[PDB]
């Protein structure tokens, strides 16, 4: 058992096919006790969470609301028992308005949505650790989800410029968190069928969304040495617990690629 | 000459101490007839621009207007006669409250500030773009002023993020702007000592701050292999240059670093 | 225990400070039944490795000799049971002639000694690849040490570029280890006073190589933002282990940076 | 013109159709007297040479002749006139082996044909410096050829790999040509049709080779944002002229690309 003890916060569950909910699995396969929160549909993200392994607590946490911000500490210490701090903290959050997004074109979307994806997607990320790194233990850590933003691509549009100052915020944690002895770091993983995946990238595809299997199973499948496969999110779960592990104990501020290869080829 | 006959756009000259103005006075120099835009201290401007070699029109171009941007389309055309076209376009522009700058915490830079920043920082190379490109002829060049953002770095905070995604919509310019037969870039330099630097490197933005970046200013110079000074703004405008030019023409998304080599050496 | 059955090949050591000795000590901490490889002074090797944890095998590799290369894939199996296949491969190999590393110049390394360095860095790391490729499982996992030569600096001249081909040589392998099953990957580790090093930075190599030596070991440090030690190689012995482990399943051609945080800051 | 009076020696032309032979013919169009160096046919180099819109000066440089390099300042000298000197080189030269290339399998091209393919390609960048830098004026440009190797690809094999040192190289003699107030940059640049690539890549590629060439335009002019066409050399070398001039006076040790944008793009 990997994450034995350890205390670990994991947002941004929405489903049994949500990335967070395979790294809230295997976290608590290794021995890791959870607390997990949720957005909007909390009947719903509520259901979804019994199916995980161990009973575990769930907390509300709209990530633009200042409120839940300030008492997200306090709710979290009253859930895990006061006197025990973090090991873990799992940022597995992004939005984007469809406007910014797919064949609408790049420069339509509005300044007043973009600032919504980047507030979510990237800031959520620096307001969280604020929150939290308070109540963490030294040793524990960070860990955030990236896509490679890092070259232009067609549909991922804002989201690509947003994930683009995720990286650089996480650069900027990782000063501030290991003031506490504590790493942030963010995984790159490859493509995901998930929520996300199909609706709001899915959706502002419209007629050329059918693009989506030539574009990725090309830039991933083809290009990954060891394969890749949309359909098995296990992978990038268990390299999230690695960072989670004190097994990359002197990883931080940096990124780690979960894509099967394929940022290191280019055919 | 260089840029003779080209008809260039250049925006973000606040003082005879900015980028903005020597990109324009060398671009002048090289036979470049101009269209300036300022922001704010409109009268004040006017003063400055009149320092430089020839006469050149002068527009109104608050970034975060609403209004500007859209009426900027024809402004301009009505500023060089109807019936001719920019052969390029130069985005000196940025700002951040200071907040996400200086001693000031990097957590405790509000959202609604850091994205004041970004509106202007970085969103706004693809609001002047989708402004401009019509009236732009092909083989014209776009150039973007930026700070080498892929490390992070005390003081400057929340400004390499939006650094960080000016780099990313960069690429995503580029790519719209192929369609017109024009080239995106940025040019990273290495610092100027100008109104908005100086400022905070006298203690303005505290003692800790202008610490920091004596470091940042001298330790420069000792990694450029062929030396850097704060004080010369001519290479950068010159490179600048450079790109407003017909002699890069496979460069587009990229960019050029003007920080005297100090970018590739570690010590 | 974490690599608990695997078996593990672990080239490199010299010392009890070789980066090597340590990644083997603790793999075997960790269930990792070990086969050795030593160079040169075999018969002091043989001394060093009896300090270890536990009893294991040591071959003979002279990575320069093609014979050696040729049986290897053999004398390994004839070392762990016919029917029985590696799970892993380490590569803690490097050397560079005096002549291209220190206060001597960077231009008057002859090409003949520049090659040795680039074959015995580089080179040796597909050599290898090959050598063992046939005899490894799938599942397995190979890693070698990197030193971040992404930027040129003082001293370290020509085994700068002989990381800089490596780097390129390792995703090539990772495409061709990808037909067995097998991902292949660098830890680029921060500076250990290991021998090699510290020989260097007491004015073996110069007093001014020296002197531009403690300015880069306590310029990491100061950026690191976890902080960073150069006499304790148990953060890159774990990050290596990291990588043989099942843990990091969806990483190859890659770099995993174990350097304390300091390659994604600037000051 | 741009180049006006300034004296450059111009290397590794093979054909009218080599790059080396463009760099030539834009450089004298912008008025600049060339020293040129062939190999091997020095005599049917000579044919092509008259070709070029002047008369210049040709000396014989096996890069890989410890005689030639030896005396090349010399005869460099003998034929500018002395007391004069040089403001440009260009480096346009590049060899391997047919066994690390195409389909030859990546294990199996001996290191005694991987070093030779360095060493001309790669090392030679550094010894050609050494060569020259006496003999250059303060200000002037050292430039060389690279194709870009941070990404593998199929083919192109070891040659990534010298390629991928050609750069780590270009950064060391970026600070030894500071002393002398000169830079050293690479132009990455897009593919296109010479000699090299019909006889040394589309050699060692079989009968699937022109196949893999034809596809390779098409999946290049998509990536680009403003196209690219292989048949056309001229961009390329109007880039390379950039870098001799003056014009782009804080750029060292770094690298332009050349690629119509293609590597910021990922489709
Ligand atoms: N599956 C992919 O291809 C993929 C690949 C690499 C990285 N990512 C990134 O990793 C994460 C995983 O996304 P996913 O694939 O699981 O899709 P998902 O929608 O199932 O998960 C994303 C989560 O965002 C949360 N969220 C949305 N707005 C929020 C707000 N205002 N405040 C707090 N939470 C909010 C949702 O409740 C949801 O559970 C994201 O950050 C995403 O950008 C996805
Ligand atoms: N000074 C340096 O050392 C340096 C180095 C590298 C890159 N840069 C970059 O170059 C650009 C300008 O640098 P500078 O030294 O000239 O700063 P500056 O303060 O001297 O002038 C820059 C411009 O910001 C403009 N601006 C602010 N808000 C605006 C808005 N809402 N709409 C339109 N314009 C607005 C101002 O009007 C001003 O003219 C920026 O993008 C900056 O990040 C500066
Ligand atoms: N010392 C550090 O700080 C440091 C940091 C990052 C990466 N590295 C890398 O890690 C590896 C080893 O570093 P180290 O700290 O262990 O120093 P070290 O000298 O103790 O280990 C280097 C090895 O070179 C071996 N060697 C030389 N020629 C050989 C040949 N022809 N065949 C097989 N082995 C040969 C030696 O036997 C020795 O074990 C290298 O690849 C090196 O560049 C070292
Ligand atoms: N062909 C492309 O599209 C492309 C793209 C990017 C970079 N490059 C680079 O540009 C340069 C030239 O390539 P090219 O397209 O002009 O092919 P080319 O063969 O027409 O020119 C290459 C030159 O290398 C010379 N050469 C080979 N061995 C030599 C030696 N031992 N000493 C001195 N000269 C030697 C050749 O004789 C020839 O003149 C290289 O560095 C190459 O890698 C080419
Ligand atoms: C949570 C969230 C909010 C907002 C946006 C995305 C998002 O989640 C993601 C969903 C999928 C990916 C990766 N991805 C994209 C597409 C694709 C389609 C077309 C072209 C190229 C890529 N396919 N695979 C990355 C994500 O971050
Ligand atoms: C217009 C504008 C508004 C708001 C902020 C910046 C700005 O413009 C810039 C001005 C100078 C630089 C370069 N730079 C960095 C530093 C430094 C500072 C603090 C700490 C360590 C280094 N000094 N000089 C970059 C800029 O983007
Ligand atoms: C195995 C081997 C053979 C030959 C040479 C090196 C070598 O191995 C390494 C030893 C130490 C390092 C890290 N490193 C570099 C320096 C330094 C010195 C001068 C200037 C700036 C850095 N100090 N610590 C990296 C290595 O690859
Ligand atoms: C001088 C020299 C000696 C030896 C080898 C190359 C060389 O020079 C070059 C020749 C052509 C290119 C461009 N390129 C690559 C390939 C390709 C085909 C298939 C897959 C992936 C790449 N096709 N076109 C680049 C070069 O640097």
């Amino acid at each position: 058992g990997l994450l034995d003890g350890k205390r670990i916060l994991v947002s941004g569950i929405i489903t049994d096919s949500s990335i967070a909910f395979h790294i809230a699995r295997v976290a608590q396969e290794q021995g890791a006790q959870l607390v997990l929160t949720g957005f909007d549909r909390l009947r719903l993200i509520q259901r979804i969470t019994d199916r995980l392994p161990a009973k575990a607590p769930l907390l509300e946490l709209d990530v633009q609301n200042e409120e839940h911000l300030a008492s997200l500490a306090g709710r979290v210490t009253e859930a895990i028992g006061a006197g025990n701090k973090l090991d873990g903290v799992v940022h597995s959050i992004g939005f984007m308005p469809q406007t910014g997004m797919g064949i609408n074109p790049f420069f339509d979307a509005p300044y007043a949505d973009v600032s919504k994806g980047i507030h979510i997607s990237a800031y959520s990320y620096a307001s969280m650790a604020k929150a939290l790194l308070p109540i963490m233990n030294p040793g524990g850590s960070i860990v955030g989800m990236d896509f490679d933003p890092s070259r232009a691509m067609p549909a991922y549009n804002w989201m690509t410029v947003a994930k683009s100052a995720l990286e650089s915020v996480n650069r900027f944690v990782a000063r501030e968190a290991g003031k506490y002895g504590v790493r942030s770091n963010l995984v790159a993983a490859g493509p995901i069928r998930t929520l996300a995946m199909s609706a709001i990238v899915g959706g502002a595809l419209g007629e050329e969304a059918g693009a989506q299997a030539q574009l990725l199973e090309e830039g991933w499948d083809q290009r990954a040495p060891i394969g890749w496969n949309m359909k098995d999110a296990t992978p990038v779960a268990k390299t999230v617990c690695a960072l989670l592990s004190d097994w990359l104990p002197a990883t931080t501020g940096d990124i780690i690629y979960a894509d099967g290869g394929a940022h290191t080829q280019l055919l």
